[PDB]
């Protein structure tokens, strides 16, 4: 159990950007710029800095060339410069390794703290950032699949309750979770900015990065991404979806970048900003919890995720989950799911929904 | 099947299906309360339903009976005389016909039913009772509104044989699915200038694969899925939602209380020019049925509705001997590709996206 | 009135393309390609040939550089090559001037007949056309405002009944119209392809071309055109809309090209293919007939339209409408409209709505 | 100038609900429930408590039968019970009339403070509220025009700078505003919850309530409201729109209830929660500031607004704006607006855009 520090938590606004290490920068730029339409804030031979249509901070995604694809940092914006000091004190009290750079780790960010957090994830906290042209009314640029915001991260970690407590102390509130009737938590979603999530925990071997999520305005924009992927004959890079989530109630799509970093495209979750926002707990065997329409969750969605780096840039060693596996208990050999609680009709025993089994 | 000397009836479009249903109240709940179709007439025996933009009496007749099945798939013809032409055409084909001057179902007049050469019960009619066209009744409009009847899809063992017959009847092939060794797995064909009025799916038959209704927009289809989740009947969402390859339409397949399959469809393309370019897809192309490469659930290939003869008895099934689309794509000896010739993004002995057959 | 020929009418499939004369080709190209996203089928220093997303024939729009902006031809595809000969015999019997070019008037069209029709409009009939790549699944090209089909033309003409009967003899079926209780017809819509319209007649001084219309898939695509025009700071070229039509039930927008040629963007009218398709007549004073939400129709919509050319390329002289003016009876000083017939609440007298 | 209290401001979460006095409870029910599809949390013979599709607090709208149609309370929810204490001390230091009830003024709200604020508006602050079934996944109920959230209020007040300063001291941050080159402010928008607005000031004679705004998921849902109103042959109750706003970038529609209370339907503005969120100032003569597509703003939109009540339920006296009138300077007889700054082409003199 991760103790609550005496030192006050930094006041975190929102998820702000991810730095992903990529192996072939030109290939990755083709994906995020040509395919997905993100806007270039800056690039050179080593990095690409990208932002969403409605962003005014410098970037929402930095692609950094390196030998091993991995998450290098997941960055949260804090409310004041002094919150960066607070973050440093808070993580030092937690016994975590920290690194402070007054002029930033990446271009367009100023004073910044990176930490190896207690779950082994590389978090950044910053306030200072170079404002850029906010493109929110640049409909001359707007794509049929336009990514309008950065929405959230999702982290794979072996012990969800341990992580959840730590994130709650840091001021995130859990909006939804997935549990069973035997005490196991499989996943949790938690926010600062008043949407369903700024980050999220998925039970599994970790630390690994499950995905980064961008929003669109409307559901047809997500459909267009799928359609465009078909036209580009890269439909094999559509992992899962499109669908309606149970958890979050968002319309969603998961796609895979050239280094298999998973990207979620997301729209129309709900307001969570009230402090007594009702926490929704879904049962792990409810077949409408992940896809509301009951479509089966591909096994890769549970098993595959990106490496994460330490502050030296080396891959963090993976710690195996010992709690029950969501995959196993729902679609595995001894798995079970239901459409209606207590009804055998529309239930699935040892296989996935809709007539499929694990490959 | 030979081309008759007699002229084909001039067919306008698919118009309505009569489905036999076993429990009329449960079927009513599905078609009216879940799907929002509009009642034109009902009694203890039948429910007559129409789509939002329709002016003819109905697009769907649900008839209570002992064995769920397709009883008639009906096409409207251009003139009263075309019913006489249909009768002569099918008589020359040596098919059983039955003519009723005052119709088989309410709101249809002079009508001919035939057991066609493929074993399917076709109706041809001109005369129909017009009703209030609800197309601007936005006070009634559902978030999932079904706006038109679009097409039928028929399961039949020998696709080329059926195709040639429909071509003689004036349907024109728009798209099809073949392999490199000359097998045909499916064909789509039209009269009204959309991708299909009816379509042939290779398989044991005669069976009715589905009846399709349109929506205005893609979000309307999404809403049907969402509503089915809220009603906790997501298990009746068979396949989708998706984008089709063939037709380019956004789609969904759902199952009614008797397992009759309904497609919801939108935004296919114009085919009314006589030299409309045909499109042939390779059976192993994993974008042909779902453009996004999502797997086709095996029930989509195997399950379909019984059809009746003109006495109300079930038509006997003839087995397909040509290769099975399921088997050559997603079975244990199957394969499909994302890019022709590329092993990356290819699937061998299983479906796309990491699933095998359950 | 225009007598029915004994010669058989050509079998007309649909509206197919318009040739518009434009004064500055590069400015026109910016509007139709860069703003509206139409797809280049051919271009040179004198002409740009453009098509919609789902088209397989060579083009839906030809922009031709010339001294005077005008409609040069409104072209219908016919069902067979022999239908061009039928069109020639038909228009000759009508006493109309015709010109036949076996190798076409514009690139990508073959054997073609142009006529000065009885209403003074330059019609073209052709069958042969060069097929091109049908872009309907090219979602790598698809714009947020994508124009997917050519839908129809709309013609200003002084005597709507006279034109309507002529078009009916040619096989067009009227789907909707606007009339009053005194028996005046103000507009009619008519089709071959089984939508609400391939061409339409608006009562006014003519021959003039009121608009060319393109379809989108969905209503948001039309919204995007407006939003894009705002971002390009050319919102002054949004003439009317976006709205829901009463007539046609379509979602719509009217915009103006650099020569003030009017383009409609249109989606989601209904099927009219059955021969007893019910015809809808609206009362001219019904304030929901043109915009279903009761938004006012700006006067320019009724008064402004494009010149049309004769076969020598000279502008056709205009004949003034003598029947009542829809503008005058609805939004002019002695005009009126209602929301609910017979209710003075929601009625407008001597001005427009809202 | 309204002074900044020594007392700390309450932590305000968001706009939460409005209480509207209406004259015919059945006709108002028909509008809000049958036409617009809002969900009934509670009703009796005197009041109807309505909520949006995604709401979990008891209600977003209370219709209260009474003799004079008016805003009775615009309510904001605060972060903690102790913030209702903070509110009370804050408004007392401002010399405002206050009234606190530990068991609420309306059903479904607990300890609540109502005030006559320095601009003459009845504000309520509360934390405690009865939770109800959150209908956000009830797609069996979802309307083609579904109203999903309460988004904001908009207030008519004669002196916008004066009001703006007061709201900023209260913790609202200005996101967008409308000014001219002569030092006049015509409108401002300001937020707590990280959208463009929780309330907004429109320069005019006041206090009056300009509108209450509800969100939809998508733009087509707003189009459907218009289409439905045509089918019901009540298109005359569509005042303005649908449109794209300049200010806020939201897709919008303004309609009128049976007592002429103005309702906005709104979707797809942007995130403002960062504390250095860039302000956007529009010039009052820019014809894309209110409707981005340049559609004219009808004069009633500027002139008409709802009465508001004091804490005794009497109508607040209206104070006249003496600053320049947005109507007059843009669409009046000596008005002006432009499409492109400095371009005569596409400008309008003494008249509204589009003919
Ligand atoms: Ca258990
Ligand atoms: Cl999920
Ligand atoms: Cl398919
Ligand atoms: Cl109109
Ligand atoms: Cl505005
Ligand atoms: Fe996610
Ligand atoms: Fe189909
Ligand atoms: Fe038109
Ligand atoms: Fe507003």
């Amino acid at each position: 159990e991760i103790p609550k520090p005496v030192a006050p938590a930094p006041d975190i606004l929102r998820c702000a950007y991810a730095e992903l290490v990529v192996t072939d920068l030109a290939k990755s730029r083709n994906f995020y710029v040509d395919v997905l339409g993100l806007h270039v804030s800056y690039e050179d031979e080593n990095q690409i800095y990208l932002r969403s249509f409605e962003e005014f901070i410098h970037h929402n995604l930095v692609l950094t060339k390196g030998p091993v694809a991995a998450l290098k940092a997941m960055a949260f914006r804090v409310r004041t410069p002094e919150d960066v000091d607070k973050a440093e004190a808070y993580y030092q009290e937690l016994g975590c390794r920290t690194e402070r750079r007054k002029d930033g780790f990446v271009k367009g960010i100023g004073d910044a703290l990176r930490v190896e957090d207690p779950l082994g994830f590389p978090y950044e906290f910053f306030f200072e950032t170079t404002h850029v042209e906010r493109l929110h009314m640049r409909y001359d640029l707007y794509s049929a699949g336009e990514l309008v915001r950065l929405d959230h991260f999702n982290q794979v970690t072996p012990d969800v309750p341990r992580g959840r407590k730590y994130l709650e102390d840091l001021g995130f509130r859990v909006t939804e979770d997935i549990q069973d009737d035997e005490g196991t938590t499989y996943a949790a979603w938690m926010h600062r900015k008043g949407t369903v999530e700024d980050t999220a925990l998925t039970g599994g071997n970790g630390p690994r990065l499950h995905h980064v999520a961008f929003s669109t305005h409307e559901k047809h924009n997500i459909i267009q991404i799928c359609d465009k992927m078909g036209a580009l004959r890269i439909s094999d890079r559509i992992e899962r979806g499109p669908g309606r989530h149970g958890v979050s109630n968002a319309f969603y799509l998961y796609i895979l970048d050239p280094d298999n970093h998973r990207i979620e495209i997301y729209t129309q979750d709900y307001y969570t900003g009230d402090p007594d926002n009702p926490t929704i707990t879904w049962n792990v065997h409810d077949n409408q919890r992940r896809d509301w329409w009951g479509n089966p969750v591909v096994p890769s969605w549970y098993t595959e995720a990106s490496k994460v780096l330490d502050l030296d840039g080396n891959v963090q060693e993976i710690i195996e989950r010992t709690d029950d596996s969501e995959l196993e208990v729902t679609i595995g050999a001894d798995g079970f799911s239901f459409t209606r609680a207590g009804d055998e009709d529309g239930s699935y025993h040892g296989q996935a929904s809709k007539g499929f089994k694990l490959g």
